[PDB]
This record gives structure tokens, C-alpha cells and sequence, in this order.
RNA sequence: GGACUCGUAGCUCAGCGGGAGAGCGCCGCCUUUGCGAGGCGGAGGCCGCGGGUUCAAAUCCCGCCGAGUCCACCA
């Protein structure tokens, strides 16, 4: 917490003219250089002062900071670095980049690694999503910025600079900018994030932290010496310099406008208005006077939100003379401009280093904002797609991205059809459950997105249109970002049972081809034999082990599984036991290991086809190989056409054909991710300061394990399967070598035995087929007509076969067939205006069957009928059905049809 | 004319020989003597040594060659051991015919050196040529060893000429028992195998043991000099050919009755002891008849007449045996001593590599194959044909590249397919008898051409079934070679316009590079030849070596790429640079690789061949379409599904194993020596040096591009395999990204069929079977619901018929189609109805006439066929036929009733 | 290498331009005293695949596929 060394440990501020004290109400000390003035900072007791009058000697630009800020440190003796990706590629425990020592945590923060250079600049981007609900609000907020940074990594005994020397550089360099030394203001406070804290003091100027100078010392350890943010961290040997200065805030400074939007994207803002249903109008020197207020004192209504917020919007409108309700007329929609404009920036870097949109994993953040952009451009009406605001984001920063703009647009196209189609069976759900619930508590929006793609926004308009009451907290967004910013430890079942061996030795790493070794053992427990010096391949992933067996003296042993517990080796016995402590030899099964071997080189071939032929914006979720089969999975928007698999097949045995050559040496990581980039850690990150580094052509990967020497050793790679587990990620299914043969050779033979049962040769196989089927189609929809005809003709041949009686044809047959039959004849001979009835004799009790195209209802003639052959039934007028108990003879059916027919 | 050489030989005058003129041939000869013979006398003679053995001591097979051998090794000549009884080297012939044929035309023309100067060598010769005479002459056989020595004499420089040649014979007969004036020497013309000469066949004891030809001759379309239907011109080169019957040599020292009592006594043993002969070889009888039957059989094969018949009575009152006693022995006997020999044949032609087929080279084999079980048939043979070939293996003691495990498969098949084609062809015949119910000449040589039906099966079955018969005996050969055509006659190749002397490639020891730098030589036409050049002319469909030719003002471009000897040929469609400027060439990478990816797992796959079914495959031909490639293999039967996998799958295992390939230009001598005939698989490549490549571990004479190793080739995938012909089989395949594509134009065509079908591509076969199964119930019900329909409607019309003399007629236009129509009428003919139906078409009028009663009703559709100008017909009770005049009822009806008052009185 | 013949019910095949049939085999009922046959009845067909001719194709022509045979420096 506090100790009184680091405060007064400074030789600068105490002797360059620095003197602090603490107010009452924020109870921080902050140190002024300006004795006769007295500031603070926070939200409760400042407002921005620099607008109008920019406190720098210049306005400067966003591209001119960077050099000026860069090369400044480039001549102190700090070494220049180049930007690392958004996207925490290197670490294994946040998604995004959170500050520019994020960068370097926890490999070279915890001593494990060496630092590029020492001490270092940079000009990182970063992605802090915890305060993006505040991103528009307060108009010092944003999603996305680069993170001007300098570090200086020190251990034991030794630095470049500390505390001192530095503080007062960062005080020279504002010197030098044009900022005198009493204006500025040194708030102490903690920091912390990413696994690391420590004290700091927050540089603060016209009532702005530009800058913050982080000391940390202190490592997370659930020891937790010390608490801070009820996370626990513990004091570590070696001390860096971590600070943080915000290119985005300095920019703004310069410039002097409103807010920091307007002085870094102007371009997209007054885009965004001019295209959106806005009413006022931004050149209007009207607007202008009430921006500038609205601007100014921006930085405390952010922080605001309630009844409360308008506590201090009553206030700030009287001051121009504008009522409060037509105050809200600007700053209420400028925000969803500021936002969308923010946003879309954010959309940039995120797709533009290789993030694709998924329902979960670093693809959900990627989603989600895009999602809420998506809504912002409906609320504004825009005229514009998404994708024209990242156009100018582009061209305005000047930066060069792995993933193309032609990448960029196919995937805001396909969101939007997504996104909209999501929509539309989400309403129906919100609609219902507002009539039960009648109230949204803050769980409700958090279930409404992640479950059924409905974003927060759009969800209160449906409840206040139906009357609910809604409950939107702070950071209501930033609530669903943090809840899904955790890389899962994806842990699975972990035996550690204590053998009291701290040591084991690997022995495949050389070479592969060597495939049976000779050492002494020590294993004692379980069915698991350890071995000391053992070139058994291990792997918790359930395959991608090998097998063998072993022989002493005493018999053999065979080794179906092998796995691993903290380094140590594991070699389960089913059969004899071995003694301890004896001189043995183990055997590989030479196919099973030459067969990963073929198809782990095969894995590293088709993740590199598939970045060269989609795009840049591939990388791998996992990866495991089935009894005869094999999978990869990838990061992509849509299921790829037979047009792209067939493009992908060909270049990966392509890669085969030339038989490129498959170097594996240990590197160290800084060297490493130097030469090639982090495409190293697609198949995960490996500890250690040094790592293997496998190479198959210009694939290159992290990737301890088993390979062959050139991709010619595999032979050929066919893809069996592809599918779309999730949005975002497609599974191959492919198999090489002996599984490749085999796989081709069971293709065959469907197509052998299909065609042959055609008696069509194979490559006319579709045709015919088509030519087989249509032809199914055609006879069974021929045969329902043939039918037809034969009642059509069955009606005909008994209208003739009828004696006539009072100028109407009356039938009365006795014929064998069933229920339907007689009534889809029936129908037909009423359609000929005929009357009478008909009898089948169908087994048990006869059936029978009137109608009538005349006047006479046929139900009735049906009772006449019915009570001569002891039965009933039922009808309409035109026909009739029903069933007796004995059959009745066609002169004894015509004297009741005469009857019948008489009376009326 | 020819008896300046017969007469320049100085060692028959010098040694007391003689040349006279015997009366009888009208031919010269020489003899050691004047009265010791006190013959020939009219006209011929026979065999003398039949119980007078002419050697010293009696020899066998294997004592006989290395006397033979070792006689001429001692006394300088070089022993090269034999080769095969298939013509391997040789695209002319297709079996060893003489010992002199394993070294045509290349080496007796001067081009390659022989294996050494002089040589000797017993070697294997078969000839089926003179079939007929085996197993009645006594002295022939179908295969037999041919002892030889020879010369191989430059302009300048000789190794011996004729008069050694004759000296050294003359020594080795001598040395052996024979004396000098028992031996006679014929001069007869002789040619074969494309050379020819003067020759001296050698006579003791009444046969021809031995003949040497001096080749002063070989084939020539200009020849001046004249044998045997083909020309011969003078040669330049002059070789020494010598040829010693082994079999016959062997025979003379056992003075038994027959060659074949002493090569293979066992096997004609064998045969007579479990057949059913009508004697027993101890008894005196058969013994004194056939020693003398023996020595009169020489006559009985180079004179065939009626006479016969009085030379039989000869010999039969010589011995005193009636006539049909005679035969009794004699003609039994001719069929065991074929068999057995025919099987002795047999032996070596599956041993050296022949797969029996319908055509080609492989029916040499089956032919021999089928004659053989002919004999055994009327033999009634207890044993089956591996039994009596089993034997010989053992007698001659000889090691052959084919196992003999194959061997009886092999006669296990064509036996059984023979058996089979006699079934199939028997039945034939009897249902002729039934039909024709006579059998003639037209019939029987086509009973025997087109179904291998022997024309004595067909007339015995016709007397076993008692039909006219007549066989003509002496017509059997003319038919089959009465009718030709040929289309051209000249050389292969298109002779070039202009020429350049010495062209050159490097591309031979460098297939990694593509492009060069030459000059320009010569242009003619579209095409176009430089000084030295990397591209590969094609041959057949591809193997074409594509590429963009610059120059030093525009770039031009390549289509295909041909060959004219000593010129490489590049195909253009376009403009042509002139001689003044030198030109530079670029070559396609991508089309280059694909074709030497080709043509080195075209080897790989026929050395997986070899080793999965067996060491008598041997390539028959080869080429390649691109996307596509094809390899022709002798094997006796299309293989089973497992063969063809595991041969893929030993294919690939070579692929992965990336043996080097190797090549290196090597002279003829030495290229064959090292290897084995193997070698010969890609072609019989004129020329002194020969390109050899060695892929792994099969190596060939190829001079086509290659790969440096076998796992730049990739995956290999048969794509089809055909039986082109019973005996040889196609195998096609491709690797590269040629397989890439074909395995996914494969794939292809099973997703796309399931896409249809709207199932799983593993569902696909059962679920169309289902389709197909009901698919033939809907057709069947149709037809069951459409008889309905007709059954009806006839029904419908009667009873609204016109009645005529109690005939109810009908005439009416229908609405339906033709097949209605048809089956409408055949119903009213039962019942006796009497009219015509008609039915609106595409730009017809389908018109069906019918009668149940006495009028004919294809009569009556040319009646109503005038009014509306419509043809057809058909039987008596249903016409069918269409017209372009629709009839109205009542016009119809005008003409119906004008027919019937035709027919009635 | 050059030709010839044949693809039709499970099998052997006839029909060879206008109704797809016979023999044997298969399912059933009838007669028998002559155990196995006889009598009567029925199911079982892309008439090899694909184009051309004709009003009409199992049928005539062309091509492919498959099953066969002879001849042969003639081919
Ligand atoms: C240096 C330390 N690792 C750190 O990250 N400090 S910080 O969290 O305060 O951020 C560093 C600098 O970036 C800027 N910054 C921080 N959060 C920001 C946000 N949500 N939007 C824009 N800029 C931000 C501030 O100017 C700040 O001084
Ligand atoms: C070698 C010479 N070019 C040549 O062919 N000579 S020849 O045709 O006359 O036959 C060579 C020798 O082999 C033997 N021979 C030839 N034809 C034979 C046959 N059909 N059967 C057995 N022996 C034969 C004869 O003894 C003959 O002298
Ligand atoms: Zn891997
Ligand atoms: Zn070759």
C-alpha cells in the first residue's frame, strides 16, 4: 500500500520546485509544481481547460506525434520497437492487448524472457473494452488508441533509469512541447491489470491524464501480500519501468478541439452527420457555441447517468440560454455519432490483425462490436454501409494491416445479413417476455445478446414500447466483454501422483527416425512406468501417442498409452511387470509413429494452403487425429466453396511435390518471434526461454513433436470432410500417406459399384444418374394418372351398362375393389350427372357406395338401401358411404332406385 | 554365278573332296570319294545309321555341348551363353528361329562388335514353320538346341573365312567317329532373318547333321539378287555362319530309331505307358517294324503325294506287315512323338517369358498350347500337360527366368479355356444341324476361323448327329489369305526438305535445366532446327517438350515438338526468323516435369509389376494423353481386385523410398552383359551407343527425359485397368499433380452423383440400387396399367360399332400416343373388331389398322394410305404407319366399308 | 501386326425391321404308384452402352465397352 520511500525516494520533484498536498473530499496527494494554485483532476473536481486555448505550442497531427514522441526516446538511448497486434497472440490468459506492457507480460515481466531491447519505445494500440461504455460520453474516452509507452527492464543489481530520471524527461519533453512545469500535476495511484500492479502518478494537465508513469513491482500470487482490486499480488526480484502516454489525448491537446473525436477522426464524425438523420447542423456557428460548452465540461456527465446526470444537464444548458430539452437535442445523438465513429476504428484493428466474429472466444468480441455498430447505424438512419467508415479509418491512421480491405468488407456484408436475420425471430421472444416479466433487471439484456443475438439498445425501445420499466446499469456493456475476455484455461483432468522424481529426459527432439533407445528405470506406481531417459512421444490430447513394447531378462512388456504428469513421463503396462532398476531397451511400432509423423507434416502444409489461398485472417482452434481420420480447425466467416477445397487439396500437395526441407533447432523466444512473427503460436504458446521452432516451407510454428524431413514424406493429402462447427470456424477432415491410399481407394469403390449397378461407365455417372432419377419422377408421377384414367374409363363403361328412368342414367353395379375406389368413381359419375349406387364385395362386412349429380340426396338413399341389407352409414348429397352385412343383387338394387326415385 | 564361291574353297580340292552332279536333284554336291557310296540313287536316300551307330561311343544332351563347347573354346572361339527363345532384341521376328538370329541385324551389319570374335554357343531355336513334318519325318522338332561357331569379318581384317570354316567342321566330325568319306556336303541357297548367302549342308548317314552360311547378303528393297521371294544386295561386312543339330548330333551316336528315342526317351514313355496305344513297345513286332519304318521316314516328309501309300506297302512287305497293321503303329506313334516334343517346346516359351494370348507374339504360344491337348485327347493321356513339361525341366536340366509354379497356372487357364471354347463352339455346331441341317465349307472354314473349332470336330459331331459332310483338305489355306489391302508402303518418317549435318542435345545429361543458348542453322516452313537444344521431341499423343522460343528481336512460341533423325523438329503458328540472327529458346517448366514425372513411374510401376505377380510380365507397349498415361503388360488374366491394390501400394512404397535415378550413355557390348534382357522393354534403339537409365533398380535403354529421383514423381494412381487382349494387360495411370487432378476429377464425379440424389457420397451405391429396383417395378406397372386402359377403351368401341355381317368395326380419332395405339389394336384383332385408329402426332398422324377376322389389315393401310398419302405396314391382324392427312371419322368409315366389300362373296 | 464372329430371362440361345420368345433351372396347384416325372399356371427382360437412318429399331449403319477366334515379313 504506502510506503514513504517511493514518495519521497524522487531526487527530481522534490528538488526541480514540487510540492503536494491533499484535499479533503478526494483524499489523494497530488504533486503540483504550482504552490500558488491548487487542482486535482477526478471527475468530482475538474473540468477540461484547454479547449480554445491548446496548452501545446502547435496543434499537431496523429501521424507527427507518433515520430516526434518516438524519435524524441530514440535519441536517449531507448530502442525503437514496432507495433505488436491487437490480439494477445503471445499469452495464454486475456484475448486483446490491454496496455503496452501487456505486450511483454508474462514472459519477459517475470524475468522468464529477455526484452528486444533495453530500455524500449513504442507506439502500442490497445483495446480496453472496460471503459467502453464511457467511450462518447465524456469525449476523452476511446475503445481503441495507441498507447505511446517506454520501458525499461531492470533486475537485480542493475537499471538503465528509474523513477527519477524519467519523470523528469516526461516533465521535459511537455517543456518542450510547450507546457511549463507548474501546470502540470502528479496524482498518486495504484494500477493495475494483466497479472501485474504496482504505484504510479497520473500525469494530469488541463485537467486531462495524457499520460500515467506506472512503477510496478508487485507479481499476482494467490499469497497476495498485498489486495488490490480484490486480486492478490506478491513483490517479484526485479523492478520495470512501465508508462503510458496517450497518443490520442496529445493530439487532442494540440489541436484544441471539443472533444478527442473531433481532433482525431474529423473526417468520420462530420462523414457520419452529414449521412445520418441528425437534425442541427455542425458548420452553424450556433452549434458551435454549444458544443464548446457542451465539450468542455463533457468530462463529469460521463461519469453520470440517472436522475442525477441531469443534476448537472440542467446546469450546463442555462449557461448558453438554451432550454435542457433541446440541449439533449445534440449532446443525445452526437454521442451515438461518437460512438459509431469510435467503434468502427475498433473494427479496424480488431478484423485488420485477424479477428473473425464467432459466438464465442476472441471472435465473440469481434461480434459484439460489430453488433452494437450495427444498431448505432440504425438509430442515426445512416446512408452508409459500416465498411465506408473503416475506409477512411484506414487511410486517414496510414497503417498497413495483415488483413486486406477486401477481407474486411465480405465480412461486415455477411454480419449485417446475420445480424438482421437474428433480429427478427428475437423480437417475437421480446415481445412475449415482456408482457410476463413486465420488468428487465440487468441479467435480462446480459441473456438476451449472448443467447439470442439482441443487442442491449434495440431491447429497451420494445420495453418502453409496452410499458416495462428497465434497469440499464453502468458499464452495462462492458459487463458482457469482460465476461467473455477470458481465455478458458481449457483444463482438463490432471493426475499428479507423487513419485518423488523431479527429473526426466526427452529423447525425440533430435531425430524422429530414431525409433528405439536403452536406459535404466525407476517406476514404482500405479500401472505407469517411469523412465528416466525415454523418447516415448506423450500428449493429453488423448492421441498423437506412441506405442511399444519393452523386454529385460524377465519377459516383455507391452505399452498400449503413454501420457505425462509435470514433466514427467509416464508408460502404463498391461501384461508383465517390470522390476525397478533395470537396464531395458524400448521398441517404437514403426507405423504408428511414421504415421504421425507423415500426418503431423501434413497439419503444419495445410494450415499454410489454407492462409495462402482465403487470406491472412486464418488461424487454428484445434487440432486431433481420429483412428483413419484427421482434423484442423480454422478461423473463417463462410464455408468455403468446391471451388476454394479444390484450390486448397492442390496446393498442399503441391507443397508435397517439392519436397521442401523440414528444419527443427530451439531458438529463443525473442529471437524467434523477431525472425517470423506470432504465426509461432498458432498451434499455442510453449514456456521456456528458449522454444522449438518447426519449419514445413515457409510455415513456421512452435511445435514440439514428431515430424519427417521433407513434405515429400507424406505423400498426399485429401480432404474428406468439411463443415462449420460454429460461426467463425470450419472443420477439415484429411488424412495422408498409408490414410490417404486408403481413403482414395474407398472413393473408388462407391464410384466402382455404383456405376457398375448402372451399367454406365464412371465418368458418365452424373448424367445418367440425374437421367435415372427424372425418369423416377416422371413414371411415379405418370402412374397416379394412369389411375386416374382407369375410373375416368371405369365411369364411362357404366353409364352405358345403366337403364334409364325418368330421363336419368341410374347405375347399380356389384364390382371387387376397395373403399377408395368406389368413391373416387362415384365423384366422378355424379360429375356426370348420373345416380345410384355401387356394392364391393372387400373382406368382412360389404362396403357401399351411392351418389347422385341430381337433385336426390344421397344419404337418404343410402337408409332405403340400408334397411334391405341390414347396416348404415354416411354422406353428403352427391355421394355416400357405407357397409352392410350382406351382399344385394343388381335387380334387386334397381326396383329401390326406382322406388326411391319416384316419390320425388 | 554362285559356284565362283563354292568352288574357291581350297581345302576340298587340297584334301581329296570332289564336286559332282547327282542325276536325280539336278543339284551339286561334294564328296571325300568316288565308289565307296556307289550312290545316290533314285531319287533320295535314307537313313543308314538306324542300328549303326556313326560315333565311337553314344553321347547324351549334356555330354554332347560340352564337347562341342569345349572344342571350340580350347582352339580360340569365345563361349557366350545362350539367350532366350523369345525374340527380346529383335522387333522383326518374334521367336529365335536360328543361333545366328541373336545377333541380326545390328551386329551382322557392322554397327555393333560382337560379344567377342569368334564365338560358339548352343542355342535354343524354335521354328513352327515346318510343323507338319514332326512326329512323321523322325529327324524334326518344333524346339531344338543349334550348336554354332562364328566369324565376324571387316573390310581388311578377318578372324576366318570359308575355308577355315570348313576345316574346323570337317576336324570336329573326324575327332568324333565319322570318317571323312561318309561325310557329304550339299550346296543349297539359304537365307533368314534378313541375311543371306552361300551354304554347304553337311550329310552323314543319310542326314543332315550340320549347315554353315557365308552372308554376303543382306535385305534390300533395290536388291539385285534374288531368294525366296525377297531382295538382297552385296554386303560390305561378311560374317561366318555356322549351325550343328545337337539334338540330331545326340541322336547319331545312340543309333536309335528316332530323334525323339534319344533327347526325351523318358517323356515318350511316359506317354505311351499310361495311353492307349494298341501295343507294347518290348515285343519284337513294333521293334523290327519301327526300326525300319524309322529308316524310310526321312523320305516320307519332303516327298508328300499318293505315292506314299506304295513306299507304305515298301516297307510294310519289306517287313511283312499288313498295311492297316502299318498305321496301327505308325500313326499312333506320329501323335506321341509331336506331344512330346510340343511340350519340350513348351517349356521354354513360358520359361523365357512368353504369355500365351489370341494375337501377337503370346498366340505362338497358346497355338503350341492347344495343339498339345489335341494330341493328349486322342492319346487318352492320363497325365496332364505340366506333368510331361515337368519332365523336361528335370531331363534337359535347364534353369528358366519364369518359375514353374507359373507355368502350371498358366496351363491350368488355357487349358481350361480351351475346354470352355469347345463347349461354346460344340454347341454351335449343333444347332447348325438343327437349322441348316447339313454342314459345308462356307460354314466349316468359318466354324474353325471364327471358334477355333477344328475341322475334323465339326464333321465328327455331324456324323454323331448324322449331317452332310465334305471336308476340303487342300482349300484350307488359300481363304485365309485370299483377301488383303494395305495402305502405304513407305518409310515411317517424313523425309526432310533441307538438311544439316550433325545436330546434338545436352538435355541428356541435364533434365534440371530447361533453358539453353545455340544459333540457328536452317528453317523450313513453320518449324525450325538450331545447333544444340534441350528440347524432347514426342512421341505418340505426348511426351512433348513445350517451350517459348525468343530471339533477339521478338518472342515466338512452340506448339509441338517432333523429330526428324539428326534435326530436332519445333512446331510453330506463326512468323519465323532468319538465319542472319542467332536466336536463344526457353522451355515450359511445369509441362517439362509432368512428363519425366511420367516416365520414371512408368518404370517404377512395371518394376512393381515383376515383383507383384511374377517375372513374365514384360512391357508390350507404353504412351501417355495428358492427364493420362498407359503401360501394356503380358499377363494371363486380368488381375483380381488385391493384386491391382497391392500394386498400387508397392508402387507408392517406391516413391517414398527416393532412390536415386542414375543415367549414363554405355556402349552395347557391355550394356546388356551387366543387366539382363530387361533392358529391351522401352524399344531395340539403332546405334553404337545406347542411353541407359537406371531408376532404382530397373534400368532401360530410354531416351526420354527423366527425374533425378523418384520422390519428385509423387503419388502414383492406376486410374484403369483393361484386358486388351487375353494375355496382355493395359495399366493406366498418372503422377504428379496429374494424379492430384485425377484423384480430384474423381472425386468429383462421386460428390456431384450424390448432389443429385440428395444422399451421403458413402450411401450412394445401396441408395441407387433402391432407386433402380423401383425404378423397374414403376416400368412394369405402367405396362400392367396400360393393358387396362386398352382393355377398356376396346370394350368402349364395340359397343358403339357399326355392325357388318355380325363384324362390329370401329373407326375413331383417339388421343394417344403410339404405343396406345399399338396395344389398342391387338386387343380389338382378339376380339374380332375390324377398322383403323388414329391420334394427332409431331407433324405426323400415327394411323393403326385391325382385323380379327379373314381381311388383312396391311392392306387396309394402304387403302386409307391413298386418301391421305401415308406409308407403313405390319403383320395380318395389326397394322402400324403414320400419315400427314388427319381423317375424319365418316372419311375413314368411306373407306373401311369400300374394303370389305372387296373381300366377300 | 492384320482381320473375323458373338453381346437377348438365372443358364444355353432362337428371332434380325412392325405382337420379346423356346429349352433347362425357380415358385405353386392338378394327375399319377411309374419318387421321379407328368399336367396346368406364374413370377423372372435398360434385347451390352451411346448416336444416326426410318412413320416404326432387339432387328439396318457408325462409335465405345465387354466376351471370343484364326491368320501372319503375305496381314
Ligand atoms: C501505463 C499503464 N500500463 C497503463 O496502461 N495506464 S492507463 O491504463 O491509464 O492507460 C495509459 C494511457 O492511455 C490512456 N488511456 C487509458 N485508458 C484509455 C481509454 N479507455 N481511452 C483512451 N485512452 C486511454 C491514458 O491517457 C493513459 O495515460
Ligand atoms: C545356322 C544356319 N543359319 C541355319 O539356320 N542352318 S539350318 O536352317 O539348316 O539348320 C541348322 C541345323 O540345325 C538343325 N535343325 C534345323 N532345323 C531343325 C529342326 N526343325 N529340328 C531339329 N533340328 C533342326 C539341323 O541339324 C541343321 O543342320
Ligand atoms: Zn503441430
Ligand atoms: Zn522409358
Amino acid at each position: 500500500m504506502t510506503l514513504d520511500e517511493e514518495y519521497l525516494d524522487i531526487t527530481f520533484l522534490t528538488e526541480n520546485g514540487f510540492v503536494r498536498k491533499r484535499c479533503p473530499k478526494c483524499g489523494k496527494h497530488f504533486w503540483t509544481a504550482d504552490p500558488e494554485r491548487e487542482i486535482c483532476g477526478d471527475p468530482p473536481c475538474e473540468s477540461y481547460s484547454f479547449i480554445g486555448n491548446p496548452v501545446f505550442k502547435k496543434p499537431f497531427e496523429l501521424d507527427e506525434m507518433r515520430e516526434y514522441y518516438l524519435n524524441f526516446f530514440e535519441r536517449r538511448g531507448h530502442g525503437r520497437i514496432e507495433r505488436y497486434p491487437v490480439v494477445a497472440r503471445w499469452r495464454t490468459d486475456i484475448y486483446l492487448t490491454i496496455a503496452s506492457i501487456a505486450d511483454f507480460q508474462p514472459f519477459v515481466t517475470s524475468g522468464v524472457a529477455p526484452p528486444p531491447a533495453n530500455p524500449l519505445t513504442i507506439s502500442q494500440p490497445c483495446i480496453r473494452l472496460d471503459d467502453l461504455d464511457s467511450v462518447g460520453r465524456t469525449g476523452r474516452h476511446l475503445t481503441l488508441f495507441e498507447m505511446m509507452a517506454h520501458h525499461a527492464f531492470n533486475y537485480p543489481g542493475k537499471e538503465i533509469y528509474w523513477k527519477n530520471e524519467t519523470v523528469a524527461y516526461c516533465t521535459e519533453l511537455l517543456n518542450e512541447l510547450g507546457v511549463k512545469k507548474e501546470d502540470i500535476v502528479y496524482k498518486e495511484e495504484p494500477w493495475a491489470g494483466g497479472g501485474n500492479a504496482g504505484p504510479c502518478l497520473e500525469a494530469i494537465v488541463g485537467g486531462l491524464e495524457v499520460a500515467t508513469l506506472v512503477f510496478m513491482n508487485l507479481e499476482e500470487h494467490p499469497e497476495g501480500d498485498i489486495e488490490i482490486k480484490g486480486a492478490r499480488y506478491r513483490k517479484m526480484d526485479n523492478y520495470i519501468v512501465d508508462t503510458g502516454y496517450g497518443l490520442e489525448r496529445f493530439v487532442w491537446a494540440s489541436k484544441g478541439t471539443p472533444t478527442v473525436y473531433d481532433a482525431i477522426f474529423p473526417e468520420v464524425v462530420d462523414t457520419i452527420i452529414d449521412n445520418s438523420n441528425v437534425s442541427f447542423n455542425r458548420e452553424d456557428e450556433r452549434v458551435r457555441r454549444i458544443v464548446a460548452e457542451s465539450s468542455k465540461l463533457a468530462g463529469i456527465m460521463g461519469e453520470l447517468r440517472g436522475e442525477r446526470l441531469n443534476q448537472l444537464r440542467k446546469s450546463v444548458a442555462d449557461t448558453v440560454g438554451v432550454s435542457v430539452e433541446e440541449l439533449e437535442g445534440i449532446v443525445v445523438p452526437l454521442e451515438k455519432v461518437y460512438s459509431l465513429a469510435d467503434h468502427t476504428r475498433c473494427i479496424l484493428f480488431m478484423l485488420g490483425d485477424g479477428l473473425v466474429p464467432s459466438n464465442a472466444g476472441a471472435g465473440y468480441l469481434a461480434r459484439l462490436m460489430i453488433r452494437r455498430s450495427l444498431r448505432l447505424a440504425e438509430e442515426l438512419e445512416l446512408g452508409l454501409d459500416l465498411y465506408d467508415l473503416v475506409e477512411m479509418h484506414k487511410k486517414i491512421l496510414g497503417f498497413e494491416f495483415d488483413v486486406p480491405l477486401s477481407t474486411v468488407q465480405e465480412i461486415l456484408e455477411l454480419e449485417k445479413e446475420r445480424y438482421r436475420t437474428t433480429v427478427s425471430k428475437g423480437t417475437r421472444l421480446v415481445e412475449r417476455l415482456v408482457e410476463r416479466k413486465k420488468k428487465l433487471e440487468k441479467d435480462d439484456l446480459i441473456e438476451l445478446y449472448d443467447s439470442h443475438g439482441i443487442p442491449v439498445e434495440l431491447a429497451v425501445g420494445i420495453a418502453a414500447e409496452k410499458g416495462a420499466e428497465v434497469e440499464m446499469p453502468k458499464d452495462i456493456y462492458a459487463e458482457l466483454a469482460k465476461r467473455h475476455s477470458k481465455a478458458e484455461k481449457v483444463q482438463e483432468k490432471k493426475i499428479t501422483l507423487q513419485n518423488e522424481y523431479p527429473a526426466t529426459e526427452k529423447l525425440y527432439y533430435d531425430d524422429p527416425t530414431l525409433l528405439e533407445f536403452e536406459a535404466e528405470v525407476i517406476g514404482v506406481e500405479g500401472d505407469f512406468v517411469i523412465l528416466n531417459r525415454s523418447a516415448f512421444y506423450p500428449e493429453s490430447g488423448g492421441q498423437d501417442n506412441d506405442v511399444g513394447y519393452l523386454i529385460a531378462n524377465g519377459g516383455k512388456f507391452e505399452v498400449v498409452d503413454v501420457l505425462e504428469a509435470d514433466g514427467v513421463v509416464l508408460h502404463v503396462v498391461k501384461g508383465a511387470k517390470p522390476e525397478v532398476g533395470t537396464k531395458v531397451k524400448g521398441v517404437i511400432d514403426s507405423d504408428v509413429r511414421w504415421r504421425h509423423m507423415r500426418h503431423h507434416s501434413a497439419t503444419h502444409v495445410l494450415l499454410y494452403s489454407l492462409q495462402k489461398v482465403l487470406g491472412n485472417h486464418v488461424w487454428q482452434a484445434g487440432a486431433r487425429k481420429e483412428f483413419s481420420k484427421a482434423r484442423l480447425d480454422v478461423t473463417h466467416f463462410r464455408r468455403p466453396s468446391e471451388e476454394e477445397i479444390k484450390e486448397i487439396e492442390m496446393l498442399a500437395n503441391r507443397e508435397i511435390l517439392a519436397n521442401k526441407p523440414i528444419k527443427w533447432e530451439w531458438m529463443d523466444r525473442i529471437e524467434a518471434e523477431r525472425k517470423f512473427g506470432f504465426r509461432l503460436y498458432q498451434g499455442g504458446v510453449p514456456p521456456g526461454r528458449k522454444i522449438r521452432v518447426v519449419q514445413v516451407g515457409d510455415d513456421v510454428q512452435a511445435c514440439g513433436g514428431t515430424h519427417c524431413r521433407s513434405t515429400g514424406e507424406i505423400g498426399m493429402l485429401k480432404i474428406l470432410k468439411v463443415e462449420s462447427i460454429q460461426d467463425g470456424v470450419i472443420r477439415f477432415e484429411f488424412a495422408a500417406g498409408e490414410a490417404a491410399i486408403e481413403a482414395v481407394e474407398e472413393m473408388e469403390r462407391l464410384l466402382r459399384e455404383a456405376s457398375s449397378i448402372l451399367r454406365v461407365e464412371p465418368a458418365k455417372l452424373p448424367k445418367t444418374v440425374e437421367r435415372f432419377f427424372e425418369e423416377w419422377k416422371d413414371q411415379r408421377k405418370e402412374i397416379e394418372r394412369l389411375k386416374s384414367v382407369i375410373a375416368d374409363l371405369w365411369a364411362d363403361i357404366l353409364m352405358e351398362r345403366a337403364e334409364e328412368f325418368d330421363s336419368m342414367k341410374v347405375v347399380a353395379e356389384v364390382v371387387d375393389a376397395d373403399m377408395q375406389a368406389l368413391q373416387k368413381l362415384a365423384e366422378r359419375l355424379a360429375e356426370k350427372g348420373a345416380v345410384g349406387c355401387l356394392m364391393a364385395k372387400g373382406e368382412g362386412k360389404v362396403f357401399v357406395v351411392t351418389f347422385s349429380g341430381q337433385k336426390y340426396d344421397a344419404r337418404e338413399l343410402l337408409r332405403e338401401i340400408g334397411r334391405v341389407a341390414k347396416g348404415s352409414g354416411g354422406g353428403r348429397k352427391d355421394v355416400a358411404q357405407g357397409a352392410v352385412q350382406q351382399l344385394l343383387d343388381r335387380e334387386e338394387m334397381l326396383d329401390v332406385i326406382f322406388r326411391f326415385l319416384s316419390e320425388h
